[PDB]
């Protein structure tokens, strides 16, 4: 659509960014969508690690699950220095996991080396009946308690491509 126009604009952009959130929160699906189902994936530093380097065009994305490999957390956090932005993805329909996930976001932004980096929280799976909306996400994840930086929250759906356009707008506009 116009969505396809933003995808093209987005992959010419020279930026690093990070996509992190709990497992099964829609992370790879989201890349699928904005990459039109074609991209390169490479475990970092090598195979065996949770961390993945998505590349396509000029964009490189550092992608990991919070809780995939707890031992390597510090290594992952530190790898996310210098990024243009943080995309923190949550399943807005899985309300039982909201508290735990809200906590690792706050933990993540408590870290000095990641000071000042913009955060887009995405409340995915909006299509599922009863999934948390934008206002509620902000509420239940205490997003107003984060003010050391620029922080934005959108509700989206990868399976329906709802709000992916404004997401790409946000991202494209936040390259350094
Ligand atoms: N209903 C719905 N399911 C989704 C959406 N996005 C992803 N999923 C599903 O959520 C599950 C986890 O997806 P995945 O991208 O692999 O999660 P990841 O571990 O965060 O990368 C899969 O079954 C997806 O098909 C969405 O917007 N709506």
């Amino acid at each position: 659509k116009l969505l396809d126009w933003f995808k093209a604009l987005f992959w010419k952009e020279e930026m690093e960014l990070t996509l992190v959130g709990l497992q099964y929160s829609g992370k790879t699906t989201f890349v699928n969508v904005i990459a039109s189902g074609q991209f390169n994936e490479d475990m970092i530093p090598t195979v065996g690690f949770n961390m993945r380097k998505i590349t396509k065009g000029n964009v490189t994305i550092k992608l990991w699950d919070i809780g995939g490999q707890p031992r390597f957390r510090s290594m992952w956090e530190r790898y996310c220095r210098g990024v243009s932005a943080i995309v923190y993805m949550v399943d807005a329909a899985d309300q039982e996991k909201i508290e735990a996930s809200k906590n690792e976001l706050h933990n993540l932004l408590d870290k000095p080396q990641l000071q000042g980096i913009p955060v887009l929280v995405l409340g995915n799976k909006r299509d599922l009946p009863g999934a948390l909306d934008e206002k509620e996400l902000i509420e239940k994840m205490n997003l107003s308690a984060i003010q050391d930086r620029e922080i934005c929250c959108y509700s989206i759906s990868c399976k329906e491509k709802d709000n992916i356009d404004i997401t790409l707008q946000w991202l494209i506009q936040h390259s350094r």
